[PDB]
């Protein structure tokens, strides 16, 4: 009846409303997001824990124009598809399109997670810890080793979950450490292992648009920020449906810490796999707060 924290996904995710009532985030709770490099000026960020470790093994790659933004934007807004979208990317923007793909998808990612309330993008665990570990200076960025390293320097700044926009043994290795020492994965299905949280993509309707431990959350029409301007986007896809449940477990690690319980992450992960409503279905939050905390 009362949504004291008005969202933009509240009907498409039943429990959304209820468990923003009890928690915004908590900042003892870290989330880490492998993906670009946001844009920390936009209006949304202000005043959110946010902060940018970018990995000391990359070469900084040089800053990117706001015209080349703009450029990847208008084109984005014309909706040129298939061909046609790739010659006039390609036109304009041949040496830095890709970079921009990266960049502009963690801008959008960031600010589902963690964008301020009453900003033009308001994220669904505004009061978490949130680092930015950008990779977009790879580019010249699936390289297993890289993300591996990644993996274990996100561990290293204290993590309690890693969000990973991309995910070799060495790879396969650093997810199970991740596994053994208590920090949740979350990753998309795409358009492979134990503790992961898989997210796959629902549409409006909450069909869908990996199923032994995957859940289906919202993917599409999500509303999101795009670097250089305050005007939000809303995108599609199974990237857009994961930092829903990256929020989603932040919050509910959030009350587990409010509640003085110690954060588990494998207790959090099998409580959304197993209430989940028929990959192992979509995201159930009142179904999960029942295992969690006895709602």
């Amino acid at each position: 009846k009362v949504a004291l924290h008005p969202h933009d996904l509240d009907e498409r995710i039943p429990g959304l409303a209820d468990l923003h009532n009890q928690t915004l985030g908590d900042p003892q709770i870290t989330i880490v997001i492998i993906d670009g490099d946001p844009d920390y000026t936009l209006s949304c960020f202000e005043g959110a824990e946010v902060s940018k470790v970018f990995p000391y093994w990359h070469e900084p790659a040089e800053p990117i124009t706001p015209e080349d933004y703009a450029a990847f934007q208008s084109i984005r807004d014309q909706g040129l598809k298939g061909k046609e979208k790739e010659e006039a990317l390609e036109a304009v923007i041949p040496d830095t399109k890709d970079r921009i793909v990266l960049n502009d998808h963690a801008c959008h990612v960031t600010s589902t997670i963690v964008g301020q309330e009453h900003s033009p993008v308001f994220g669904i665990a505004p009061n978490c810890r949130v680092i930015n570990m950008p990779q977009d200076a790879v580019i010249r960025v699936m390289s297993p080793l890289n993300l591996a390293r990644a993996i274990d320097l996100a561990l290293e700044l204290g993590a309690n979950i890693i969000h990973c926009a991309f995910c070799e043994e060495i790879l396969v290795q650093a997810i199970k450490k991740c596994q053994d020492n208590n920090v949740l994965i979350v990753s998309p299905t795409g358009n492979v292992l134990p503790g992961t949280l898989a997210v796959g993509a629902a549409k409006v309707d909450g069909t869908p648009c990996n199923t032994k431990e995957g859940i289906l959350a919202p993917g599409e029409e999500i509303l999101g920020a795009q670097p250089c301007t305050e005007e939000p986007v809303r995108l599609t896809g199974t990237s857009m449906a994961a930092p829903v449940m990256t929020g989603i477990s932040a919050l509910l690690m959030s009350l587990q810490v409010q509640q003085g319980k110690p954060v588990d992450a494998e207790a959090v992960r099998t409580a959304l796999l197993k209430t989940a409503i028929p990959l192992r279905g979509f995201v159930n939050i009142p179904g999960a707060m029942k295992v969690l905390f006895g709602q």
